[PDB]
């Protein structure tokens, strides 16, 4: 019935991957109860910092990455949802189900990565656990893990960046290619596909 129809909450920033120093580490900035309230109101007054955010809905958690002033993530995590912000829910500025891609304006206080123009195939995937995983680029949207590991270790890191040696954004992690549960390769949205969408 129309009177009873519910509304999905906003995506909420709950933490970040700190890459500012010599050591990468995950930081939590909001716990589960506060995340639930913030998702319902869409009002998040917490200060945002950094390039890689940890984000959550009521049912999923994943990453989002700021590149060129846009906070990018995956459609299979965010759907068409707003993101919470100090002034309330912010509507997506980009949505492309065909690429598994969404984006919102980057939050005030975030730092954006620069799109890579290096043409390098020696990449680094940053996970929600702040693992920095060497990946050899194998195509426009594929890379192979130099050290394979169970898909468990990658779960929840969609939306995270692949970086070049110089720290530029090369792509957004989308899916894991697995054999008997072991991730040998990753599928990602290249930054040129983002720069086209822009
Ligand atoms: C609804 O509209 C949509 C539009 C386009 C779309 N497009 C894609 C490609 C898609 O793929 C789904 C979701 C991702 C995934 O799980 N993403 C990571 C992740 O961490 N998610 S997450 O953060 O936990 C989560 C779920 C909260 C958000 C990065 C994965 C980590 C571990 C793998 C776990 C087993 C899964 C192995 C899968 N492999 C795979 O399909 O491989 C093939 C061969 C491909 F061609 F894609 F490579 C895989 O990775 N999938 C399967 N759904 C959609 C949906
Ligand atoms: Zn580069």
């Amino acid at each position: 019935h129309m009177a009873s129809m519910k509304k999905k909450g906003s995506v909420v920033i709950v933490g970040r991957i700190n890459l500012s120093g010599d050591t990468a580490y995950a930081q939590q900035t909001r716990g589960e109860e506060g995340c639930q309230e913030t998702s319902q109101t869409g009002r998040d007054k917490n200060q945002v910092e950094g390039e890689v955010q940890i984000v959550s809905t009521a049912t999923q958690t994943f990453l989002a990455t700021s590149i060129n002033g846009v906070l990018w993530t995956v459609y299979h995590g965010a759907g068409t949802r707003t993101i919470a912000s100090p002034k309330g829910p912010v509507t997506q500025m980009y949505t492309n189900v065909d690429k598994d891609l969404v984006g919102w304006q980057a939050p005030q206080g975030s730092r954006s990565l620069t799109p890579c123009t290096c043409g390098s195939s020696d990449l680094y995937l940053v996970t929600r656990h702040a693992d920095v995983i060497p990946v050899r680029r194998r195509g426009d949207s594929r890379g192979s893990l130099l050290s394979p590991r169970p898909i468990s270790y990658l779960k929840g890191s969609s939306g995270g960046p692949l970086l070049c040696p110089a720290g530029h954004a090369v792509g957004i992690f989308r899916a894991a290619v697995s054999t008997r549960g072991v991730a040998k390769a990753v599928d990602f949205i290249p930054v040129e596909s983002l720069e086209t969408t822009m």
